[PDB]
Parts: C-alpha cells; structure tokens; sequence
C-alpha cells in the first residue's frame, strides 16, 4: 500500500522549490491521510487533478476541499522553538493565527513557539 513517505515524495516531485507553504501542506495532508487511512484516496485525487490539467498547487488545494478528512477541519499544531525551525519560504506566508483558522480555508498549520507565540501558515 502506498505510505506516507511514499506520498509525500510523489507529491514533492511536482512541486517548485522547496521548504515552500506547499511542501508543508504536503506534509500536514500526509499526517492527517496516514492517521486516517486515507492514503489512497488522497493520492487517488491528486492523481486525478494533474491529469485534468490542475496545477499541482492546485491538486493539493482541491484535496482539502474534496477529501472528507479536510473538510471543516483545524490546521493541526506543530511545536517548534524559534521561528527559524520554520524553513525560509515559508517565513512571508506566516500570519497571526485568526479565530475558527481551518485547512480547507488555507490554514496549512499553526506554529506554536516555545516562549508562546503562535503563527498561522497561510496560502
């Protein structure tokens, strides 16, 4: 069965650059597909978008609106210490974390620092 390892890297292949709000979003869509044993429908509609024509960004924003799993749901939290364990792309898409923030919204995840602070991956 495809892992999540597996997905990740299928999905990083299409990607531009790296470290980018993409490649987290990646990642959370991973967890959250592996935790719910959603691998396969996940890979399934991002196979699907490509060969519609969708960009890749696209593909992955599509999941969070056609997989069950995402709908309504909350980025997840990922402690870190500083806000350089944040990779560099990633660093002008970070915001201050709304109410009621949710992935299929473009909340990829929630930051939270070691002294408090908490910022929002938004695209």
């Amino acid at each position: 069965d495809i892992s999540a390892k597996d997905l990740r890297n299928i999905m990083y292949d299409h990607l531009p650059g790296f470290g980018t709000a993409f490649h987290q979003l990646v990642q959370v869509i991973c967890k959250l597909g592996k935790d719910s044993n959603s691998l396969d429908i996940i890979h399934a509609e991002f196979q699907a978008s490509l060969a519609e024509g969708d960009s890749p960004q696209c593909a992955l924003i599509q999941i969070t609106k056609r997989v069950p799993i995402f709908q309504d749901a909350a980025p997840p939290v990922i402690h870190i210490r500083s806000r350089g364990d944040i990779p560099r792309a990633c660093q002008k898409s970070l915001r201050p974390v709304p109410p009621s923030p949710k992935i299929d919204r473009g909340w990829v995840c929630v930051f939270q620092l070691q002294d408090g602070k908490t910022l929002g991956l938004k695209i």
